């Protein structure tokens, strides 16, 4: 019993990080067979950031302006090349940690856990969610940009976020391992602001329902609902819609309580109209929303099979 | 900016986990070197834990009996001997991926990265205090024992828990990786009652100095008390009494803030006494006591040096 933010073994991962410098800047690299991928911002001054031409300025880098270290191994540059906001750069040494991988592009809603580096160096690791509008919430300082976000199943690391940049709210923003950005932002000057954001539903029932399985249920009442009737409340208290195949989802963890989605919705319909009133849910006095319905099942082991 | 529950990579732990099989028994143990560190009840069944005696039910194991896989491979003991509540099974094969290593005890209040696994299997990773009745609010299923928590420094991994059990109000207790348990625990199946639990107040006051340095600052007005002061008021509210050695370590978060410890411990006595007024600080809508002075300044790298 229990239930604590878990992130993934990191270990694969760590094995893929490197240092990037182009002159006097540094971040991060990922390292994977003979290519090291990292944002394409490396390339830039202090000066050059009022204003970055990152096609020009890229043009009049030569291979020998980029060091890649593994850390106190140097990996020479043997080519390069820009993808959208990433950098590819060709080395002459393949990663013998390269492990099997993928590259994907999730949706909001969807958790990962993130690596945080510094200078090449991994420093720590956390969960994360993709923000309904398409930020994540994460803890990042200068020199994190090109630190990675990651789910791993059947030894394979499915990558689906590097980190570029920070907005004044204090969240972030990243690209898919392809480099395009996740939502509106852009790595350029432009005075840019993330979309206002909402709370992830389905998230908050599977946490409801990691909460029953340990034995916090001071919150469930007798009621039941609909969709639309469930969400007309959600509507009014900023959380995301809830679709059929959310309900769907939620199954494994309905079919291992007994308890039916509609009643959870039902008591989560009190618990927004009403909060808490002093009590918690599994140590929190809020609703918690970056718990997938995946990470309840993979970390409670919900099964009805024996 | 931001803060995280944040844990360390977890790498140099995964390359020592393995399953140890005794019988109908399987939990996880931790190979360094040529010796595996397991929980000493993997040679119980049902039959004999009530009163086990772990001597005798040891003299009736041979090496053979001791089942070791390393990734699902199969290494052969070739000495087992017990050492408090731990077994330790000498193999035939050292860990070529064992890394710099101490067994340290850690002093309540303090934090570590626990690696949960299941079947010598990595599963996750996350962040663990040593409460002050000596249990930790981890996440741990049947099977479980055997995981291990650790801090890192400098490459060294420094071992401090090795887990054993879960009580009945759904926390945890364990050993050193001397098999010392931490608290009044033994891993006897008799009925144990863990103390009533405190809150840990350098690591609230901790926690708020990293709400500071995100611009959380809402709960700072400039007030000021003395130490005798705030412990009347920590007493009242089952917080543990805040020492001048709690205090000095604190230095660095109120070095880079301008806030002085007492400073932050009138702001504290004003949230205890007043409530949070509905506010969330770093996503918490109650206040946090499992970040350390040295987490926060490790995850901000908090610094006047520049």
């Amino acid at each position: 019993s229990g239930f604590r933010k878990m992130a993934f073994p990191s270990g694969k991962v760590e094995g893929c990080m490197v240092q990037v410098t182009c002159g006097t800047t540094t971040l991060n690299g990922l390292w994977l067979d003979d290519v090291v991928y990292c944002p394409r911002h490396v390339i830039c001054t202090s000066e050059d950031m009022l204003n970055p031409n990152y096609e020009d300025l890229l043009i009049r880098k030569s291979n020998h302006n980029f060091l890649v270290q593994a850390g106190n191994v140097q990996l020479r540059v043997i080519g390069h090349s820009m993808q959208n906001c990433v950098l590819k750069l060709k080395v002459d040494t393949a990663n013998p940690k390269t492990p099997k991988y993928k590259f994907v592009r999730i949706q909001p809603g969807q958790t990962f856990s993130v690596l945080a580096c510094y200078n090449g160096s991994p420093s720590g690791v956390y969960q994360c969610a993709m923000r309904p509008n398409f930020t994540i919430k994460g803890s990042f300082l200068n020199g994190s940009a090109g630190s990675v976000g990651f789910n791993i199943d059947y030894d394979c690391v499915s990558f689906c976020y590097m980190h570029h940049m920070e907005l004044p709210t204090g969240v972030h923003a990243g690209t898919d391992l392809e480099g395009n950005f996740y939502g509106p932002f852009v790595d350029r000057q432009t005075a840019q602001a993330a979309g206002t954001d909402t709370t992830i539903t389905v998230n908050v029932l599977a946490w409801l329902y990691a909460a029953v399985i340990n034995g916090d249920r001071w919150f469930l009442n007798r009621f039941t609902t609909t969709l639309n009737d469930f969400n007309l409340v959600a509507m009014k208290y900023n959380y995301e819609p809830l679709t059929q195949d959310h309900v769907d989802i939620l199954g494994p963890l309905s079919a291992q309580t007994g308890i039916a989605v509609l009643d959870m919705c039902a008591s989560l319909k009190e618990l927004l109209q009403n909060g808490m009133n002093g009590r918690t849910i599994l140590g929190s006095a809020l609703l918690e929303d970056e718990f997938t319905p995946f990470d309840v099942v993979r970390q409670c082991k919900v099964a009805t099979v024996q």
